[PDB]
């Protein structure tokens, strides 16, 4: 089962699932950083703006419904979200499971209102699962239908498909040459061991090693403050409030900046991790790389997010506790 993802801006991909009977449809991010899952509630205050504009789920209107209501506060590197557990039906790409999920009543404003997306499918383990809710992945394999425990993530760069997951295996028509695998850090966690990262001719970070955090639901790749400075004066990029820019007309001549993973480097181009929008002097472009201190004991910890994905098809392998990697096509 493959679900077909939306491209917002090169920085939310999202796809559709359904809750409930009927079923109310929510467009989420599937999240390899996370392990809930959780949409906004029709209980959620109309003081908060951002219910205000997402679609919301209304138990009262699913017959399938079952109450269950502890409280349950979720925190994301860029926000948090609070609310309560309930159970439902959920569709996601032909599959129907039963699924423990969060009721989101309480979403500020920033940042979500600057979200496309209505909620969060947590594709993490449950070790990492608030309220310890068995995550939705467990629960579809529970059921003995899919032909291998693992599901794969294709961004596309922005366009106008946006992107797709594939639960059970992998999309051939959308990664060329073979996977590499890395196995993970420890199971609970899709992190890995990365053996360096280098800018230009010179592994100046990383080096001795750190790690690695393949994450679906990030935007971009990140680094603890201290690395991201340090990879940033070497582009010559000027840090802003949230970001990091370049003049624009510099941004075609960066440096290639690759990730040592497994016995393979993955290197990305400027093109891959600027926001080429002119090539104006007299403009600022953009990094898709910035910034992110994770705290244990998780972090700290690099994210591989949006920004790597859209050149590497990546494959998350739950059997066996790795992670592959492959050209995207
Ligand atoms: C999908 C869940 C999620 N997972 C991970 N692993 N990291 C996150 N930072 C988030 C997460 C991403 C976006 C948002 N809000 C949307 C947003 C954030 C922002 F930092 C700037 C924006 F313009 C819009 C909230 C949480």
């Amino acid at each position: 089962s493959s679900v077909i993802l939306t491209n917002y801006m090169d920085t939310q991909y999202y796809g559709e699932i359904g809750i409930g009977t009927p079923p109310q449809t929510f467009k989420v991010v599937f999240d390899t950083g996370s392990s809930n899952v959780w949409v906004p509630s029709s209980k959620c205050s109309r003081l908060y703006t951002a219910c205000v504009y997402h679609k919301l789920f209304d138990a009262s209107d699913s017959s399938s419904y079952k109450h269950n209501g502890t409280e349950l506060t979720l925190r994301y590197s860029t926000g948090t979200v609070s609310g309560f557990l309930s159970q439902d039906i959920i569709t996601v790409g032909g599959i129907t499971v039963t699924q423990m999920f969060g009721e989101v009543t309480e979403m500020p404003a920033l940042p979500f209102m600057l979200a496309e997306f209505d909620g969060v499918v947590g594709m993490g383990f449950i070790e990492q699962a608030i309220g310890r809710v068995t995550p939705i992945f467990d629960n579809i394999i529970s059921q003995g239908v899919l032909k291998e425990d693992v599901f794969s993530f294709y961004y596309n760069r922005d366009s106008e498909l946006g992107g797709q997951i594939v639960l059970g295996g992998s999309d051939p028509q959308h990664y060329e040459g073979n996977f590499h695998y890395i196995n993970l850090i420890k199971t609970g966690v899709w992190q890995i061991q990365m053996k360096g990262v280098s800018v230009g001719s010179s592994t100046l970070l990383c080096e001795d090693g750190c790690l690695a955090l393949v994450d679906t639901g990030a935007s971009y790749i990140s680094g603890s403050t201290s690395s991201i400075e340090k990879l940033m004066e070497a582009l010559g990029a000027k840090k802003r409030l949230f970001d990091y820019v370049v003049k624009c007309n510099e941004g075609p001549t960066l440096p290639d900046i690759s990730f040592h993973l497994g016995g393979k480097e993955y290197t990305l181009t400027s093109a891959d991790y600027v926001f080429q929008e002119s090539y104006s002097s007299k403009k600022l472009c953009t990094l898709a790389i910035h910034a992110m201190d994770i705290p244990p004991p998780t972090g700290p910890t690099w994210a591989l997010g949006a920004t790597f994905i859209r050149k590497f098809y990546t494959e998350f392998d739950r059997r066996n506790n790795r992670i592959g990697f492959a050209l995207a096509r």
